């Protein structure tokens, strides 16, 4: 499985969605986890490349102030030059589950 069980829930569409690994309140990127659900314009490509980078420090930060807690399940609405993103740990203590969408 390239996807994850809740990232096949998600309802929005184009969508890049991960299951990203934590480090304590490091987010490691694991290709073998990424996938895009639909599909984004050219336009947008290089635009969600850029952003990408911005919400996963944005979810290291949430990490930090404990908004965002490994051993609870609660997810999180984060925006960034037009995108959407949705983050839950899924009170995994380990996985950080996201899911990025045009607004």
């Amino acid at each position: 499985m390239s996807n994850t069980t809740w990232g096949l829930q998600r309802d929005i569409t184009p969508r890049l969605g991960a299951r990203l690994v934590q480090e304590g309140n490091q987010l490691h990127y694991l290709a073998d986890r990424a996938s895009i659900t639909g599909k984004f314009s050219d336009a947008e490509c290089p635009k969600l490349d850029v952003v990408f980078p911005h919400f996963i420090s944005q979810i290291e930060s949430m990490l930090t102030t404990g908004e965002l807690n490994p051993r609870h399940a609660q997810c999180v609405t984060l925006y960034h030059n037009g995108f959407t993103c949705e983050a839950d740990t899924l009170g995994s203590c380990g996985y950080v589950y996201i899911a990025v969408y045009p607004t």
